[PDB]
């Protein structure tokens, strides 16, 4: 059966069945469309479905599992429902579509789709040379959501919605919420991330991305990224390999990278840079941080609230400025030179470490042959896989000394406020401990011998630890062995 619906005609319901076709030059409202797509999108041998020719138009369309509509171009269809698998073929006009349930749209050359919303797995495919406008983005983040090979303009992607541009597409005006992501190998421009992800694939390329709050735009190796602003607790990532120039990091912005990407832009604090392996004026809070590399170099770091610095082996990092909240990674085979918050200089080079503050978040590790001196760790965890303790090691507050080795101390070893952990390994040397403040200093697993251990307040708990030392206590403490702890020799 082949209905026909001339100009100036104006048909309503019936149900397409059997490869039954309906050309529609006029106006068809309300069919319901079963048949066209039997064989399923990948096959060019269906026959039957409406097709919309130029000049006509097809309303309140309900396209279902086997269905397909056919909007030529010059055609209009208006309001048209597409669940179960069902398609509409594009090539001309359509206002107001929605995808349920794997319902889908493919937008061929020269043809528009406006105001699809895309629902649970619905598929809405644009060719090259086709356009989508209004584009309501609800799924594909849980084959589904939205692909662009030719063009999307003003795309909102809700939560679980996805858009993946590809290399030859192009996305414009994007506004990305929490829980919603666009992957770019193509071109995308002015995104807005109002919580949500934006992934810049190799190739790809992002011009204007606007990262507010909770917003992350990730750029891989080989993607490309220029002009993004990053706003108050947004993120830029910016992977080795990757670029981003003209990066506005506005104050709370975060910026995670390392010295193997190239990042180029302004902060709170002026110009700053990751070029060819040497960062400067990077400043890191709210989740920001900056990895410097075996070989490589970082000037004039602000760390603060929520940022991290992390100088691996080998690499260098110098004027660090380290604020309230401000975590470091460091080793001893690296090279570092800074100011604690508390305004005085500490230093790493050579092997020698002096004056380390190490607060809750920071960790520093004391390799074989190294020597750490003065060394404050408030909260903080200190690793030694051998070296020496020099000057005044003060734990505080939570903090863990953890040795793998045979670690020296001759000097002092000092536990002031709150508990200290000290494990692992071995201690020696003719240093000793000093224990005050209330807290409760646990040594566990470790052969410590010392020359003496001044208990001068609160607890030591001497756990599964061979122990040669005087222990020199006063009132306000207790002493307990626990464990397979043995003692050498006595307590005075």
């Amino acid at each position: 059966a082949d209905i026909v619906v001339h100009p100036g005609e104006t048909v309503n319901g019936g149900t397409l069945v059997n490869h039954d076709n309906q050309f529609v030059s006029g106006t068809a409202n309300g069919v319901t469309v079963s048949t066209g797509l039997e064989l399923g999108p990948d096959s060019d041998e269906n026959t039957g479905g409406q097709w919309i020719k130029a000049g006509g138009t097809g309303r309140n369309t309900t396209v279902t599992a086997n269905g397909r509509q056919i909007v030529q171009a010059g055609g209009t269809a208006s309001d048209t429902v597409i669940r179960d698998g069902g398609g509409q073929s594009l090539n001309g006009l359509a206002v107001n579509t929605t995808l349920d349930n794997r319902g889908e749209q493919w937008v061929h050359g020269g043809g528009k789709a406006a105001g699809t919303i895309i629902n649970q797995d619905g598929y809405q495919t644009i060719k090259h040379g086709g356009l989508a406008t209004g584009t309501i983005v609800n799924t594909g983040a849980e084959s589904s959501g939205q692909m662009v090979g030719g063009t999307a303009e003003s795309t909102t992607i809700n939560k679980n919605g996805r858009q993946v541009i590809w290399s030859s597409g192009m996305a414009r005006d994007t506004l990305i919420y929490a829980g919603g992501d666009q992957t770019v190998h193509g071109e995308a421009h002015n995104t807005r991330l109002e919580g949500g992800n934006q992934y810049v694939h190799n190739g790809g390329t992002a011009t204007e991305t606007l990262i507010n709050r909770d917003g992350w735009q990730v750029i891989k190796e080989g993607g490309t990224a220029a002009h993004t602003t990053i706003n108050q607790k947004g993120k830029l990532q910016v992977n080795a390999g990757g670029k981003a120039s003209d990066v506005t990091q506005n104050t709370g912005g975060a910026l995670v990278t390392s010295t193997a990407a190239t990042v180029t832009g302004t902060n709170r604090l002026g110009a700053f840079s990751v070029v060819a392996g040497k960062a400067d004026n990077v400043v890191l809070e709210n989740g920001g941080r900056l990895d410097v590399l075996s070989g490589h170099t970082a000037t004039n770091t602000r760390v603060d609230d929520g940022g991290t610095l992390d100088i691996r082996n080998g690499g260098a990092a110098t004027t660090v400025s380290m604020g309230n909240g401000g975590v470091l990674l460091a080793d001893s085979g690296a090279a570092v030179s800074g100011t604690r918050s508390d305004g005085k200089a500490f230093s790493i080079g050579g092997g020698q470490a002096d004056a380390l503050m190490l607060e809750k978040g920071s960790s520093f590790t004391l390799n074989a042959g190294d020597t750490a001196t003065d060394t404050t760790v408030n909260g903080g965890l200190f690793t030694a896989r051998g070296g020496t303790l020099a000057g005044t090691t003060t734990l505080n507050n939570g903090a863990i000394l953890t040795l793998s080795g045979k670690t020296v101390n001759n000097d002092t070893l000092t536990i002031r406020e709150g508990d200290a952990l000290l494990q692992g390994g071995s201690l020696t040397g003719n240093g000793s401990v000093e224990k005050s403040g209330s807290g409760t200093l646990t040594v566990s697993n470790t052969t410590l011998t010392q020359k003496a251990v001044n208990l001068n307040e609160g607890t030591l708990t001497l756990n599964d630890s061979t122990v040669t030392t005087d222990v020199i206590a006063q009132r306000g403490t207790a002493l307990k062995l626990t464990g397979s702890t043995v003692l050498n020799g006595a307590i005075d």
